[PDB]
């Protein structure tokens, strides 16, 4: 069927306000973090000049051999703060309002957790920095963020005190976490809305999630560029694209839903609180 009254942000807002919209899944990427200062890497180079090919800084095999590049960049690009964005806190609001079924994230910055999404709400599709593991299969010693953070800027390779210690991120050529496949099996059977934010759906198998929803489920993309989705054909019925930055899009949606002050209120204290530390 066709559930949206209009293929626009406004039509999506009206749907979200209705009794029909009970379960929402968010699929998110780099764009939701860029106003928090987290680097994108969708489309960088000069800084890397000191690797056999550029992408190998993000590659599993090279990492095991030559870990220090990656760890050097991690120091270079380490945010001085971790302030979740308007977009992160919009998902927090969905959680508070009993709408958020799951957030599938391509991001490794831990900002969803900081905005108050719980483990059960999240599928960290590309792993996380929140926790790091010894590569030794007979050991697999676990170390926290603060140990990994402290090691990284000391420009020393992190090593296991019992045995290399890797952040739990999925490097190119590495298979995705079990939790991705188990959640995806049931999450999409009964979902009323997909909110796709800050991703161009370029990485697989993350990109395939959008086709998992029922044919009737509306899908809103909030992204800098267009990116199974049919926004513009004579047969378009359920997909809407809002092009621009994620913070501005979520703000416009919040404003349409009557959540603008609420969202603003949430961001202000959460930020000012983080400041105090
Ligand atoms: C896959 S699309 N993304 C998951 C992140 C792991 C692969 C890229 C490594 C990023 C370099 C780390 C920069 C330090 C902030
Ligand atoms: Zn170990």
């Amino acid at each position: 069927e066709r559930l949206l009254d209009e293929l626009t942000l406004e039509g999506v807002a009206r749907y979200m306000q209705s009794e029909r919209c009970r379960r929402v899944i968010c699929l998110v990427g780099a764009g939701i973090s860029t106003s928090a200062g987290i680097p994108d890497f969708r489309s960088p180079y000069d800084n890397l000049e000191k690797l056999p090919y550029p992408e190998a800084i993000f590659e599993i095999s090279y990492f095991k051999k030559h870990p220090e590049p990656f760890f050097a960049l991690a120091k270079e690009l380490y945010p001085g703060q971790f302030k979740p964005t308007i977009c992160h806190y919009f998902m927090r609001l969905l959680k508070d309002k009993g709408l958020l079924l799951r957030c599938y994230t391509q991001n490794i910055d831990t900002l969803e957790r900081i905005a108050g999404l719980e483990q059960e709400d999240l599928v960290e599709a590309h792993g996380t920095f929140y926790t790091s593991h010894c590569v030794s299969a007979s050991c697999r010693h676990e170390y926290p963020l603060s140990w990994m953070k402290e090691k990284i800027f000391s420009e020393v390779t992190p090593k296991c005190e019992d045995c290399l210690v890797k952040p739990d991120i999925v490097f190119f050529g590495e298979s995705l976490p079990a939790r991705f496949f188990s959640c995806m099996q049931s999450d999409f059977l009964k979902v009323d809305l997909l909110l796709v934010m800050g991703t161009s759906l370029q990485v697989q198998p993350f990109a395939s999630l959008i086709s998992k929803a029922p044919l009737s489920t509306p899908r809103l993309l909030i992204n800098k560029e267009k990116a199974g989705m049919d926004f513009d054909s004579k047969k378009a019925y359920r997909d809407v694209a809002w092009l621009g930055e994620c913070d501005q899009g979520c703000l416009a949606l919040a404003e349409l839903l009557g959540w603008k002050k609420e969202l603003e209120d949430l961001v202000r204290r959460e930020h000012a609180s983080i400041d105090a530390q």
